[PDB]
């Protein structure tokens, strides 16, 4: 009978105070991966220089960076030694968010057609959202928690009695159980968030006493209240009247739409937004950035998967906040998704979001495609924002669009759906499921260009005290071993021995992911040594000079999972110039990919080679040559 979409015994924050702290790994483990990593990369005279560069680091200015790294751990236990130099690494970065960071994650459709309408959806993605809010802001949101065995730790009779050991002593209680916690300390900034351009730092800005939305239609922007005074949500049905009214604006696209602005290079955006709030444009810009979040209704029906794609990666640059936490799109044809600002966290309270709204929303919809709008004075309850734009200003909105045109021509969208066979296939073949698909990207690589390539996979930290991310890095000398088997020499081999070779890449990659998990990669130690470095106004040390390290640092290959019965597609745009982004998700009984590229790539002919040497692959594994 209340607005909460969760009722947990357990605080949401419970474990919070007790969650163990992100472990910074020896120095000698730390060279010893970096250089493990590099052996499928480096050519044996590239590796011996790099050897070289890694003993001396060592025993050198490393083994000193990293004493001060210790010591500055110690001095700050509250939080983790990689998250204030990772903020600090985005914030900084001058590039559009759109497809350098910006990715999106598309929800699939409610189960009962009818309820796929606009209006419809629209309104029950935007209850359940708030509803979210109200449920996250009262404690009432179950504790973030990842179990072993749910059966026997996520249950009432586990949680009656955790629910009475204090904070400091709760995260034991789960760990006997299996059950490992997780860090909450981002979710906060899923509402009332945005992202502020500044000279050379941007800034996270959180306003949690606004209680309106934000919504983008045809590039005018709107606003009104979801939560009352008395902080109770506004009846569904006005909700409903207010989207209805909405809808029905018939004014055309503005010549010079706002929105632009927001995809462009920060320190640009920067002064542009200087100059708006010159303009007397202080007020509307609270607005925009104090909203719960932004709401976008575009008025066109999805064509397929690839527009889906375009649509909520980046959309035509006219209607998606881009620098609030997140954008909330609903398309004419009721198709949905939330495409997020990178820089506030790690995506883990996005997803927790996504989950929570999809299940909500078409479980126990706010309203029906019946339902009557309640009767009410739209045109006084909804305001629609205006923007005093100078010759400056216009002239800027003008610039921002053929840079984000430019970028966005470059950009290529593709997908597949392997049928054949997915987890439950592999399992029973006792072969972890990411390595198989890992193993794939590396052998379509190999097979599209002859070569392999850095390659990067997303991996969290999230069990331990201000956790974030680290990196597994899948291309191993197995994976190139076995690509190179099935590649350049088939029949040379029997199938008993490309069995084991893919026995032999699943086990090493079984064995980086938890050493990931654990905060025992070396991506994430090796940058902080040198972000120290930098701080103390001493000169890079020359094992970042090293061409090998630049290089492990353009991920041609980047990938990450994506696990969801909430998520239908998600995407990300490649990190570097020559790269793809590679979004997959293994599913019990088949395999998905979403994959971007920019004219130097092909991600249409990569994702045939995937096709053909998953299919390889199954051969292999069921006796096949
Ligand atoms: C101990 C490992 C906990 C991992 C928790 C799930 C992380 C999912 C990240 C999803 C990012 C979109
Ligand atoms: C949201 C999907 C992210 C996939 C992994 C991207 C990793 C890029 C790291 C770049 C470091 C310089
Ligand atoms: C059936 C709905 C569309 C599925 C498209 C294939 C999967 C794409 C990759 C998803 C990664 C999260």
């Amino acid at each position: 009978a209340d607005d909460y979409l969760q009722h947990s015994i357990v605080p949401t924050m419970h474990y919070q105070d007790s969650l163990p702290r992100l472990p910074i790994p020896k120095l000698e483990d730390t060279m010893k991966r970096y250089l493990n990593a590099q052996k499928p990369l480096l050519d044996d005279s590239q590796f011996r220089r790099t050897e070289a560069l890694c003993k001396n680091f060592e025993t050198g200015v490393g083994k000193e960076l990293h004493a001060h790294l210790l010591a500055q751990d110690k001095q700050n236990k509250h939080t983790s030694y990689i998250s204030g130099p990772w903020f600090d690494m985005y914030l900084t970065a001058r590039d559009s968010i759109v497809l350098n960071f910006n990715p999106f994650m598309a929800f699939n459709p409610d189960p009962k057609s009818e309820y796929n309408d606009q209006l419809t959806r629209a309104t029950n993605l935007t209850v359940s959202a708030v509803r979210f809010l109200k449920t996250l802001q009262a404690g009432l949101l179950e504790p973030e928690v990842f179990h072993l065995n749910p059966s026997k730790s996520d249950t009432d009779a586990f949680k009656r009695l955790i629910r009475f050991v204090p904070p400091s002593l709760s995260w034991y209680g789960a760990y006997l159980v299996n059950a490992y916690p997780l860090d909450m300390s981002q979710y906060f900034r899923l509402f009332n968030s945005t992202r502020i351009p500044r000279p050379n730092r941007d800034e996270l800005f959180t306003d949690t006493k606004a209680r309106h939305l934000l919504v983008l239609r045809k590039g005018h922007f709107y606003v009104f209240d979801v939560l009352d005074q008395d902080g109770n949500i506004v009846n569904p049905l006005e909700i409903q009247a207010h989207l209805k009214y909405i809808l029905s604006d018939s004014s055309p696209v503005p010549e010079f739409p706002v929105a632009y602005l927001t995809s462009e290079n920060r320190d640009v955006w920067a002064e542009l937004r200087q100059k708006l709030i010159f303009d007397g444009n202080e007020e509307t810009l609270k607005k925009v950035d104090s909203a719960v979040f932004c709401l976008c209704l575009d008025d066109f029906p999805m064509k397929d998967l690839i527009h889906l794609s375009h649509t909520m990666l980046h959309g035509d640059g006219t209607n998606r906040w881009f620098d609030k936490s997140f954008n909330l799109i609903v398309a004419e044809d009721g198709t949905a998704a939330v495409h997020f600002e990178h820089s506030w966290g790690d995506g883990v309270a996005v997803l927790r979001f996504f989950n929570e709204v999809f299940r909500d929303s078409t479980q126990t919809p706010a309203i029906t495609p019946q339902s009557q709008p309640a009767a009410t004075n739209s045109s006084a309850s909804v305001e629609t924002l205006s923007f005093n734009l100078s010759g400056a200003l216009k002239a800027g909105i003008t610039a921002a669009k053929e840079k984000f045109d430019t970028t966005v021509k470059t950009l290529s969208i593709d997908s597949i759906q392997f049928q054949r066979g997915g987890k439950e296939f592999l399992k029973k073949k006792q072969l972890s499921p990411d390595a198989v698909a890992q193993l794939a990207f590396q052998m379509a690589f190999l097979r599209q260009y002859g070569q392999t390539v850095a390659t990067y996979e997303s991996c969290s930290t999230a069990a331990f005290k201000h956790g974030r991310t680290e990196t597994i890095r899948p291309a191993s000398i197995f994976t190139k071993r076995c690509s190179e088997a099935f590649v350049r020499d088939p029949s040379k081999h029997s199938v008993g021995e490309l069995q084991h070779m893919m026995a032999e890449c699943s086990k090493y990659h079984g064995q980086l992911t938890k050493e990931a998990t654990m905060g025992q990669g070396f991506d994430r130690h090796l940058y902080a040594l040198r972000y120290l470095a930098t701080a103390r106004g001493l000169n890079l040390p020359e094992l970042y000079l090293d061409p090998a390290y630049q290089q492990m640092n353009h991920n041609i290959l980047s990938t990450s999972t994506l696990n969801s019965p909430a998520v239908s597609l998600g995407g990300f745009a490649p990190v570097v110039p020559d790269g793809f982004g590679i979004a997959y998700a293994v599913h019990d009984d088949w395999i998905g990919c979403n994959v971007s590229s920019y004219s130097g790539r092909n991600a249409r002919e990569f994702l045939h080679c995937v096709q053909k040497c998953l299919e390889d692959i199954f051969d292999a594994l069921e006796g096949k040559a």
